[PDB]
């Protein structure tokens, strides 16, 4: 019926290279179960996209994570929007929505854009640069923390913090168990930041403190949706730029697509999404007994949905293997689907378009110049340097 798998996908071993195993897991079945860490698991585009949704039978205020918060304390206060359902998840997400709103984008567009084009030439005078740390991490780190409103001091938290909440995700191995255990600066750090008067005016964290009044928030909501930004907003962010700058390096003849239109930028951004999955995975509780892929789940079962294999499912994709930042990447589940589908959807494609038509601009060629390294994650897979030559144009 449902087959049995040995894969840990939390290994550092399938981190490395998760391609062969996300196919193994999806051709074993619709529905699989995990051994090594007893949950069930989905591979597929199809199945995946259900669970995302149906919220009622396969909820997220037991976790998002392995963890099953009917049965362990979660590791942190649970999140008052990706860890709640419907209708305590409504409201909070309203609120997000309309921070983070198309006029908010209006807003910061021009500065975004011009701190990326500042970027690229700032990068073009140094020529040998590393694509993480002096890019897809430093435009973020530009951008990011002033449109929050945070003061200066203490940003060095942000990442660390982070990388500690999608680590968190995981199940207790070596990197969960390590991450805790050094996160005690991090966490005054950030929950500190989430006071109101620690939030510039004008910036995203007082704008979520000024919706406390409508209904929809009460003032002791705020911080904790203050932290969500900033524990969502700025390391997605980064592994999404550096995979795009990865796939640009990698398959030239799209860099120089790119080049020959840069109106292409917002969908090479999109396309990366797809293809490198930033948010590799993530999971759901069922809430009742349930008929999925033509497996029964019974209730309080962890289900595991590999997001970044159902955008790599062929059953849904042609050539899903493959670069191309002119398909139609509509549907893809990088950013999730249905109620909890990213609120901050927006931030993350503004902030990869302009740095994407700043390199279309700019830059001729994008060589890979030393050894590329990998930074493992529970969750996130991404890069820890990336070593390229930058030519201009
Ligand atoms: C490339 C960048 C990003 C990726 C790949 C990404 C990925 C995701 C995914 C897959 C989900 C679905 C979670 C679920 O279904 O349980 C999600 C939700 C969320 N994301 Fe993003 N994200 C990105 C950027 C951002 C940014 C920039 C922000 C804030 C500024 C943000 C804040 C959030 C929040 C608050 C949620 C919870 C939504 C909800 O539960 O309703 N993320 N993200
Ligand atoms: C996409 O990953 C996250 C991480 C944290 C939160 C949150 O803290 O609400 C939401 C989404
Ligand atoms: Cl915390």
């Amino acid at each position: 019926t449902i087959p049995h798998l040995a894969i840990d996908p939390f290994s550092l071993d399938f981190f490395d290279d998760p391609y062969p195993d996300q196919q193994t897991l999806r051709d074993a079945g619709p529905v699989v179960y995990l051994d090594k860490w007893n949950v069930y698991g989905v591979a597929r585009y199809a199945e995946v996209h259900a669970v995302l949704n149906d919220p009622t039978t396969f909820c997220s205020s037991r976790g998002v994570g392995l963890s099953d918060f009917k049965k362990e304390k979660p590791w942190r206060p649970p999140s008052l929007i990706l860890e709640a359902d419907p209708p305590a998840h409504t409201r909070p997400r309203a609120v997000l929505s309309k921070v983070l709103s198309p006029a908010t984008m209006k807003t910061i567009r021009d500065g975004f854009a011009a701190a990326a084009d500042a970027k690229v030439d700032e990068l073009l005078q140094r020529g040998c640069i590393d694509a993480i740390a002096d890019l897809a991490e430093a435009y973020p780190l530009s951008v990011f923390p002033d449109a929050m409103g945070l003061k200066q001091e203490g940003r060095e938290h942000l990442l660390p913090y982070a990388g500690l909440v999608f680590n968190a995700f995981g199940p207790p191995n070596e990197l969960r168990q390590t991450a805790i255990e050094r996160s005690a600066p991090h966490q005054a750090y950030v929950n500190e930041q989430c006071q109101r008067p620690n939030l510039a005016p004008g910036g995203f964290g007082a704008c979520i403190h000024a919706f406390t009044d409508t209904g929809e928030i009460t003032p002791d909501e705020a911080p904790l949706l203050v932290r969500s930004l900033l524990s969502a907003g700025l390391n997605t962010t980064v592994n999404g730029i550096g995979a795009a700058v990865y796939c640009l390096a990698r398959f030239p003849g799209e860099l120089q697509r790119l080049r020959s239109d840069p109106t292409l930028a917002r969908n090479a951004f999109e396309e990366a999404v797809r293809f490198e999955s930033p948010v590799q995975t993530f999971f759901r509780t069922t809430t009742r007994e349930v008929e999925l892929g033509g497996a029964v789940i019974g209730e309080g079962e962890k289900v595991l949905m590999f997001l970044g294999s159902a955008n790599r499912d062929p059953r849904r994709w042609s050539d899903p293997d493959l670069y191309d930042i002119t398909r139609k990447t509509s549907g893809h589940v990088g950013f999730g689907s249905g109620v909890h589908m990213c609120v901050g959807q927006l931030v993350a494609r503004l902030e990869g378009e302009v740095m994407l038509s700043a390199l279309a601009r700019k830059v001729a060629a994008i060589d890979i110049d030393g050894p590329v390294k990998r930074r493992f994650n529970n969750t996130l897979r991404g890069l820890e340097s990336l070593p390229v030559k930058l030519t201009p144009a």
